[PDB]
């Protein structure tokens, strides 16, 4: 049978809950109006998954070890992508051959050629078994492999102008949810700005072009300190867009910090370096390689954002709940009302018809 | 007191909105199974965390500089990750070694000494302060770094070649949530197949070779100008899998598109290039390097997934939502009963016992 | 008018259905502390979006070629980010230049001319057009390109040494919702720790130093077999923090698994491998390089992580939805009652009020 089922309801007029109802029936709407739908903006589907591009040129010039350096001879790697690494300082060993030779380091002292054993495998080579002179105070053990073994201890200068280098970041992010594509750089830059701006946070908020000394006070850092332990900072670019609003309007906001936080709380492991080598070898089939334990600063040039853009289907499950939470009041009403006016005894009498069997 | 409640409920036997509210109910009942049910598919658990490695590897060779390429010669970086670029075109300085000699661009014009001053410090070397004749007809300014300066300006071929390379790869993707793993290579992957497959979006849509050219073509470029000007192509594997299906049906879907997308939009940027250094010396300790401003397509393998399997959980919560969605069609029934009948003071009546003190 | 609605009531107080409701109340009110509450902890704010910066560096020697390998020949790319491959396996050619010689594959095998044509495009050098004898009972076809081609199918020793390898972690972790900083490095850390400690899942879980034989044996693989093949070994970096606990209980949980998993399950490619090459020139400007197909074990520091804290807010909404839902039981319990107590009769007509015209 088709019928169609609904309560009976009582319908108290006291001034008192009527009132203190209709409060608590505003502060409901007024709470979804403003918070969930405003604020929240549960009237737009959310596109999370943006797609990005990052192109990046450095460019300067430097001073280091009586040589002229320019892009290609600081940064690695080279390719341009989001993260790169400017080198600061490094620590050579020119003209490594593969042969015999004692280490270094004060950790391999020796008199004997029996303590030369398999106890201290890492670093340089193999332990060729002897106990060999390093100078007229040292005697250390000796090692087949990459000679003669780098001093890691003394400490070398930094190059200064890199402070002045630019990093040029080439951004393009595409929301798919709205099929909404856009680049850092907009129509209106022109080469002149690009040959001359200045990017700042408040000065000038999109010049392509980053001084690195201004990205590393913007995570606060010290040039001079971190140039010489090495780090990594995170350029973070943000892409937060209402596309409602006008298209024109979805902008980068961009965020500097550094990233390997722990190095500081650290006083075994400060900074960050890594060793490589460029290989040469003579007529004489002999090789040999000049190493290089280069410290510097990593750049991550971080990418995120979310774009909102309206649609029907969220507006009407967001309504439909808002109307079906408007309801809730109900209880507390009921508290109010059943024992807060003295004659609650009245409205538990006449709400409530009581049974037993 | 252990007492259970319930409310007291007219119900209305017309059948008027007695067939209303059923129909009502209907309508409830088939959005609720065929939208939130068959489409939005809530009865399963979704899985969005996969697990991907891409390991790739190119193949082909090409004529430039009157050189024959192989990988090794236009493939950067090396090593095969889901990043790696193909370059297409060089603009090559030989045997740059340390020294002192003019810039080249008419960006550094010059008539005096004077001009030459520490102001426009980026960019080749470090100026020495002279002005210094660099041709017959132009005077620039000096500088001390790598020698002689790279000429920006004039158009070097691009490989045509570079449109029929190969690239292969190797993509895996693994569900904890469900702990199911899978990868794009096929079991009925035959080594023939492997030496003539094709990838092709209807012939051959699961051959994990590509070629350049046809990945050009699928993003909409035209492979010249990309050759010409450098790009970044992103090649995107998608695993959309329904669990509940086969285990043979969960499938990688390949789409192409150009993620440098600003480049085209700018007259300022128009590519991707970047420049890196082959580094040799002589018999003599002496230095010198080949400098390459690199013109090339970039591909970035970009793996996302998500997959549903059926749980239990989400069945029963959707299922629970439902039955509490049943009801809601009573307001819209309240409303048509109770306003549209001349005699709704008899459901108000019936329905409501008014109250007052 | 200012008037409070509310439903009139009835009030069963039969012992059986009272008991029955009140442990169905009991059930839904344990489930929603045990589990909402206590289980899914939903009163506290997650955060999913972590920041996270990896440094990493290898040690180690090793014997390869009759060689002694360090880090700066085995390590790439060496700039110590979170992907970095130690090569085990190496196939050299030695001394390429550009010219004229047969392939070395027997998939260029021929005995005229007319085979080696533009049919069979890819590979190597570019087709001369001539076929020439290869070995003295086989002739290929021959390329123009670096000569003499390499050879793929002679077996190479591995580098046994690379199981006793060590690859130092750095892993700066950040949950911007909260604004907490933390690293994998522990205050108490010592240098005497650095230098001798062994990282193990059990008895040091915070050694920041791992032994790649233990990086394979714990992703469940074998030096030998990948060592020989090459592969990808994911090590995953969890940071799962109930910030409402200790604040030193905010700890890393280390995870090793294989990537290159599609790698086993086929025939076709079974591990990693790529090719790069040492350049070198004569003192004439002509070039020859050393050409390397690497196989080598890569890693991929993988960091993930979601903080939660305690707020009001989450909390508050929880609670609502727990008494919102408290409800859902009168469902069944009005089955049950009205159609399980022989007199369901009588609550059918105490609760029903029929209407009909
Ligand atoms: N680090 C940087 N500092 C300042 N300007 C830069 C930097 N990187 C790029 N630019 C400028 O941005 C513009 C576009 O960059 P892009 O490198 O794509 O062009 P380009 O002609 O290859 O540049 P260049 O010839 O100067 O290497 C160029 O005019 C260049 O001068
Ligand atoms: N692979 C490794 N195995 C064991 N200990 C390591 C390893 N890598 C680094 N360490 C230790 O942790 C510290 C981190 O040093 P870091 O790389 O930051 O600069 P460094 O002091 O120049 O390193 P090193 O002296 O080892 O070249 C080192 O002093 C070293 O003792
Ligand atoms: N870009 C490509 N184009 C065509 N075939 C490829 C490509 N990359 C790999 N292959 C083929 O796919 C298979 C998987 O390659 P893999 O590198 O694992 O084997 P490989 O023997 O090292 O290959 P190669 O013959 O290049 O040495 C190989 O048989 C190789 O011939
Ligand atoms: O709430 C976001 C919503 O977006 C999409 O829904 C689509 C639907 O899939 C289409 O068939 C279309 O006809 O209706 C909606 C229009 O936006 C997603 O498909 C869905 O998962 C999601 O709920
Ligand atoms: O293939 C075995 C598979 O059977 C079941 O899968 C069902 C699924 O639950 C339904 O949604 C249906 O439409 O498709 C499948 C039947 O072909 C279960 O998943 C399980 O028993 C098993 O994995
Ligand atoms: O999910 C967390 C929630 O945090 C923020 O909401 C804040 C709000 O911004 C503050 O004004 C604070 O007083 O109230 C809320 C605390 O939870 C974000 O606004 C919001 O997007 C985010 O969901
Ligand atoms: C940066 O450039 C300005 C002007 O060219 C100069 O005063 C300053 O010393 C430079 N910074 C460094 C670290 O050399
Ligand atoms: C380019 O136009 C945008 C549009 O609002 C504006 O914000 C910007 O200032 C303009 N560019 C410059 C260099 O002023
Ligand atoms: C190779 O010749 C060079 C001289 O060019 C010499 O110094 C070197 O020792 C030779 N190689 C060996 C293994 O002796
Ligand atoms: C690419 O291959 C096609 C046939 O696949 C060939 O005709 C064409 O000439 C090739 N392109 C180049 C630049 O050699
Ligand atoms: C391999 O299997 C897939 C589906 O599993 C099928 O689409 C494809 O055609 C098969 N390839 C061959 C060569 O049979
Ligand atoms: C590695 O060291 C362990 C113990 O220190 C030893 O059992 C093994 O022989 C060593 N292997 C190599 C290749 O050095
Ligand atoms: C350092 O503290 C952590 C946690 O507080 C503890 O697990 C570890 O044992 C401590 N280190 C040493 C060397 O005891
Ligand atoms: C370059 O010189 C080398 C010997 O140093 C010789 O093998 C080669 O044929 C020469 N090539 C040219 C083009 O001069
Ligand atoms: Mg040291
Ligand atoms: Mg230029
Ligand atoms: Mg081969």
């Amino acid at each position: 049978f088709f019928t169609y089922e609904t309560p009976k309801v009582i319908v108290v007029k006291s001034w008192t809950i009527g009132i203190i109802n209709r409060v608590v029936q505003l502060l409901i709407i007024s709470y979804f109006v403003g918070w969930v739908f405003l604020h929240e903006k549960a009237y737009q589907v959310r596109d999370t998954a943006i797609e990005s591009s990052v192109v990046t040129k450095v460019k300067g010039s430097g001073l280091y070890a009586n040589r002229v350096m320019d892009v290609s001879d600081y940064v690695t790697p080279p390719q341009g992508t989001s993260v790169f690494v400017i080198i600061t300082k490094m620590i050579v060993t020119e003209n490594q051959m593969q042969g015999f030779c004692p280490e270094s380091e004060e950790k391999y002292r020796c008199v004997s050629d029996s303590q030369c054993g398999p106890e201290r495998l890492p670093g340089g080579g193999i332990l060729t078994g002897r106990c060999v002179n390093y100078s007229s105070v040292l005697r250390t053990c000796e090692i087949q492999g990459w000679c003669p073994t780098e001093v890691d201890t003394v400490e070398t200068p930094i190059m200064m102008e890199a402070e002045n280098f630019t990093i040029f970041i080439k951004n393009s992010i595409r929301f798919p949810l709205f099929n909404f594509e856009k680049g850092n750089l907009l129509p209106n830059l022109t080469a002149r700005d690009m040959k001359t701006c200045r990017f700042h946070p408040d000065k000038d908020p999109f010049c392509p072009i980053l001084r690195v000394g201004d990205v590393v006070k913007f995570a606060g850092q010290d040039f001079a300190k971190l140039a010489r332990t090495g780090g990594v900072l995170g350029i973070k670019i943000g892409w937060v867009c209402d596309l409602d609003k006008a298209w024109d309007q979805c902008i980068p906001k961009y965020s500097f910090t550094r990233l390997d936080s722990v190095s500081e709380k650290s006083s075994v492991s400060p900074g960050y370096n890594f060793r490589f080598a460029k290989y040469y070898k003579m007529e004489n089939g002999s090789e040999y390689r000049t190493l290089l334990k280069a410290f510097g600063i990593r750049f991550d040039v971080l990418v995120y954002g979310n774009a909102g853009k309206f649609n029907i289907i969220p507006t009407i499950i967001s309504s439909v709940a808002a109307f079906t939470s408007v309801g809730v009041g109900t209880v507390l009403c009921d508290i109010i009302l059943l024992n807060f006016l003295k004659g609650a005894d009245q409205y538990k009498a006449k709400k409530f018809e009581e049974v037993n069997e």
